[PDB]
């Protein structure tokens, strides 16, 4: 057990990031300086060619690979490695001008002009041909270069196209999904409503603000198609990569939504993950903002990490972050001294085998010229950003034992992108209080405050290995998923569900005749009414001797065999069941009918931590704001003690451990400065 | 002037947090007094929800007793009908969560159904009100 | 040449009147006859005619109706009035749009507009440039030698842009000229290597768009430059027959302030347009009596804009439009209180205007601006408090002919740059809502306005040498040439003040590399190494002159060389590090302010400079805050305006004995000012 599983051939933590010398070809002095600064900053891995298509192919069929040949050799000579990217992220101007079909058509059916990035038509045969060919040339030339470590396919896949080519592709997709049965499609989408019944496949179109946007089934299936065809585009990209370089691992960088650090909503990453070799993503938390504590934000980062790592049974790769500040936030505030080191260590602690940045060197002009990078316009090593990057680099060098290490969890939180889509599109409840990913984080809080390892999983992930499965607001759920949940509980698993779960099937079709028999058996109860509240509306639930504030949502509950653990205290359903528990088979099922304050989640899950013996990898006594995360090797535990507060923090090491950096045995109480991290080692 | 009878659909945001129930009730009365006065006759409530709607910012359902209250108010201001959208909740698409007499669970046990029954039971005793007007000074 | 008068027109009096639209009342002889009578009673003598009269002049193509305008000319002339004749390109007739669709605009999203509104023509269209020049020539032929003609009013409030195919190719030609047909130089200037945007043919380049390219700053900046240049080109085409047939009739076009907080108009580089005009004119509509600022604060903002537009040509300017009561297009259209109109009118004169002109003379009966303020309301009454206060202004103006042509030299200058405003606003960085570049300049303007010290708000085309003190806040974009000029300015004895987020970028929005420009580093004896952008709730403070001042929005980590540390931060990770510095360079001095501090810092900091450089008002008058004292200077005397921009009575002390301009009595000592009361005062030299 605890066997190491490696994502790449590297036996060291990758350090570096996006490199962009194709912007500096007129400046050989800068290019030479780059190599020296890479040594000084202790960076070793660099992602090259993300937006270099116009530099590789300035005219159609005219190729310039020489500058890239030199970059490969130079990086390798200083002991570095290259993550080679496919350039599909931004088409050259000559391509858009000559082949207009690569330009997107938005939902309002407006054809776009050339500009920006990440905005190609995902159906266009021309762009599929062009991207695959340039990928083939790259694979042919650099495929066996010793510096090549990894493929970085495209850049931040996202967006939709509604052109005629995509409409036809969408129609063929629908024909396959519904086995050419128009009756089945009409039944699934309930198109009898508002006389929307389709009588020919040619009538079906993608959703539009100037067309049809009132059919949930259509909206949901469209999002599914967008994901499938994006993946299709990706598969077309990697055809020569698989042929010519089967041994080189393939990834594409995932995102978080531009807001609240919730999972990217544009693409079903759970489906995407199965086509990748390793998971990678770009993190840009708004550190030092004035609407939440540093700890709250860190908790959100930990949540996303626990989601993206759990997509595979292996470490992930932080493909991008900023060493200081970004350019596109409302308030572009830079990391305070110590914060970069702290955030980097957190990334490692949650399972990253890399600390990669955007950028290496700041672009001199254009949109992201003020985005953070290792090297500022001043070209100085004197910068506090450069110095802390170097500090991270030196730390990472001493942490090669952590590479490949996993970190098993007994607690799982179930997240579903299709559920997120359906719930967001649903007409009902309250639009601004749905907050499905945020609600999951609320159930993630007590475990993060208790340093208990959590996996945030999706439905194709195995449930059997976990003692505790939490599935808040599973509004959309299939009979197959339900059956697997029933099996999970019956075999001894503990399941927690909440208000607005199992309302709808995979077609956003409402379950009829009360709630599904399985869920009713498992939970020993059933919901009969969802009460949506106004911002000033309040209620409370009395549970284990305490009344907890309720907001936004409440559920009227019909009890069968379940035990009533909590009751409402106000409104017309006062003194009726609010929290339930039910023994089912060898396991147990809990239902939380209302959205309650943080303290409820702390106390409720405290009971389960005790009942199920849920413990941290290494117990460290500390106040709130201090996070303790560990990765587990066969011979030892690597534990990160991270102070996400602006205060000194007294923590207590109950067991003797060794500082990974100094080798010093430490035990008992120690003081942590602001943003200070202690990385300790504990032999089994 | 081109219609035989006036009819309208009423969807007041009952139990909101920016005004009293009385204020909202007053506004409902104003609209009723307007649409009734378009002709010299009773009007018809063509649609209202026995519980909630689907398209409000906050879709809060009527509290116990409010539906009976609102229905009686409609009659009082000159409506010779209590008609709902919808009879039975559609299983899918845009208004699958719009209020109806029958929920997705098909139960007469529902408080929505029982109160609709209370209203209809009261309406059967009020046929004398049918056709009556209400002159104003 | 000392304090020599500079006349903008052949008028030896202050112009009073405004936009007159008799073409809306041609079916009303009674109204037109009543106009002249009320004009006399209101003491108005100058009227802008024909601004939107194209359809009245040419109802159908080739069918002209000049008779009504002939009579208006002779009628205004009869009562001793003058005519500011306007070219009608501001609103094309419906037949013109229908017959020549190429004059219609195409917006940024590439949508062709339909006919409607105003000011929305294609500024490239050869047809529209031709038609507009034709009708201008006809006007110049028929009215050029009429004695009532005073000045040309070309078009109306130039603004907006077009993205049609004609404009696209015009933009490409403009780019070829600017970059010497060197596609390499263009790509290098815009840094198009980023996101693989490198252009390989000129045909690939197009104007920015929300559905196209909007992420290339160099393109966005050069596009705005092109919009200005081609607007100017359109203007130059309009005035060809004007220069030819009427070479001695001065030409102007009315400038604007932008919709909110009275900042300079951002649609056009007025610093470039000004050079193509004989005299500067602009339209002022301050939201008087609003509930988010004091009357004094708003008046200060008005003073700033006035000082800016006046300094563009160093001669009196002309208030082309203001409302005698209220406007129609504000969120809250509140009318001026009694006294306020007289007060604001006097403030215009005090800051260099040789005219008080209104929009409009008589209210429109219908359409968009029927509830806009005017001298004559819909009731056609003279009992109106609006009409009577207009008459009060006119009565006062007739006694102020000596002020006509007079200037007001300043020792203090604040540097403003439109292209800097553009590039800074488009930049991805800092905080979008707290950039506030022109508002920041006003904050540095405040201590001098409170001390009645004359200030010129200049642009980089303006000479620097004549000033003792030049303030250049947030000069984010600056060229090598400008830096050199600032260097020489300080070296020769000038005192320069700059702030956070200056000299980051050159005229291509290209970041300077290798730390800060050596010239700036030598001048200031220091260098900025990091800009700290803050959230709304973030706070810091700077210790300076034995006192702490609050800091918001922005701070700057500073590396000291030769400079003297005069202020240090007190919080965060750069606590007890330099925040305010001073440095001697050549005969002069350079100050750097690394943080955005409260108003009281600016008061104290600039008080030091007022003492050190001996900066005094023209005539010192003792008063509390809210009283503004501004002066214009003649060879023989100073005309001093004492204005109460508060809603309470105000005690004021005149030191030197002085002559009241209206009632020629001499006054001295304490004087009591009522609410909104203005005292116009004369001090012989
Ligand atoms: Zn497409
Ligand atoms: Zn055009």
């Amino acid at each position: 057990k605890y066997e190491r599983t490696y994502t790449t051939q590297a036996n060291f933590i990758l350090h570096g990031g996006d490199y962009n010398p194709d912007q500096w070809l007129d400046r050989p002095d800068i290019l030479q300086a780059d190599l020296e600064l890479m040594k000084l900053s202790h960076t070793n891995t660099f992602t090259v060619g993300v937006f270099a298509w116009s530099a590789l192919e300035p005219e159609e069929g005219v190729y310039r690979f020489e500058w890239l040949d030199k970059v490969f050799d130079d990086i390798y000579r200083i002991g570095g490695r290259v993550i080679l990217a496919t350039p599909s992220g931004a088409r050259p101007a000559w391509l858009s001008q000559k082949y207009p079909e690569v330009l997107r058509v938005n939902a309002a059916r407006v054809r776009q002009l050339h500009g920006g990035r990440h905005n190609h038509c995902f159906t266009s045969s021309v762009y599929r041909e062009k991207t695959q060919h340039i990928n083939r040339l790259l694979a042919e030339r650099y495929g066996d270069h010793p510096a090549l470590l990894m493929w970085h396919v495209s850049n931040e896949y996202g967006g939709e196209c509604h052109c005629n080519l995509c409409q036809e592709a969408f129609r063929e997709w629908l024909k396959k999904k519904y086995n050419h049965d128009l009756d089945a499609l009409n039944a699934a989408w309930w198109t009898s409503f508002w006389s929307h019944t389709y009588t020919d496949w040619s009538q079906i179109e993608s959703p539009s603000p100037i067309g049809e946007h009132t059919i949930h089934g259509l909206n949901l299936d469209w999002k599914r198609f967008v994901t499938d065809q994006t993946i299709s585009f990706f598969e077309n990209e990697i055809v020569p990569l698989r042929e010519l370089t089967p041994h080189i691992p393939i990834t594409t960088n995932f995102m978080a939504d531009t807001h609240d650090l919730i999972p990217f909503q544009g693409l079903d990453y759970s489906k995407f993950a199965k086509h990748l070799d390793v998971i990678s993503w770009d993190a840009y938390p708004a550190w030092h903002n004035d609407w939440e504590s540093t700890a709250d934000l860190a908790m959100k980062v930990g949540f996303i990490n626990d989601l993206y790592r759990s997509l595979k049974q292996q470490p992930f790769l932080l493909m991008a972050c900023t060493p200081s500040l970004v350019n596109w936030h409302k308030v572009n505030k830079a990391k305070r001294p110590g914060m970069h080191f702290l955030s980097s260590m957190q990334m490692i602690a949650h399972g990253s085998d890399s600390i990669l940045y955007f950028q290496w060197r700041k672009s001199r002009g254009s949109f992201e010229k003020f985005h953070g990078a290792v090297v500022d316009h001043d070209n100085r090593t004197d910068s506090r950003v450069f110095q802390e990057v170097a500090e991270v680099g030196k730390a990472l060098k001493k942490m090669s034992g952590i590479v490949g290490t996993n970190r098993p969890a007994e607690v799982a939180i179930l997240y579903d992108w299709e559920n997120n889509w359906a719930l967001n599109d649903a007409q009902g409840f309250a639009a601004e209080t749905k907050r499905y990913p945020q609600t999951l984080v609320q159930h993630y809080r007590p475990f993060w405050e208790r340093d208990i390892p959590v996996d945030v999983i999706t439905k194709e992930h195995d449930f059997s290995r976990y003692k505790l499965l939490i599935a808040p607001m599973l509004y959309l759920v299939s009979e197959e998923t339900i059956a697997r949940l029933k099996e999970f509980v019956a075999n001894g698993g503990t399941l927690v569900m909440t208000y607005i779960s199992g309302i709808v099937d995979e077609h956003d079709l409402a379950y009829l005749g009360g709630w599904h028999q399985d869920l009713r058996e498992m939970f020993g109860m059933e919901p009969i009414e969802t009460d949506t509240l106004y911002p000033r509306d309040r209620n409370s639930v009395h549970y284990r001797g305490r009344s907890y504030e309720l907001k936004d949502y409440a559920t009227v509950i019909k009890i069968h065999a379940a035990t009533v653990e909590g009751v409402y205290e106000d409104d017309f359903y006062a003194d009726t069941p609010a929290v339930t528990s039910n023994q089912y088979g060898k396991g147990q099922a809990y239902y939380i009918g209302g959205r309650l304050e943080d303290q409820f989640h702390r106390d409720f899950y405290q009971e389960l931590m005790e009942k199920l013996d849920l413990r941290p990898v290494l117990f460290v006594k500390h106040e709130k704001g201090v996070s303790v995360q560990a990765r587990q090797a066969p011979e030892c535990d690597y534990v990160f003690i991270m102070n996400f507060t602006e205060e000194k923090q007294a923590v207590v090491l109950e067991e003797k451990v060794k500082d990974l950096f100094t080798g010093e045995e430490i035990v008992g109480e120690i003081m942590l400065d602001k943003y200070e991290v202690r990385v300790v080692e504990k032999r089994r």
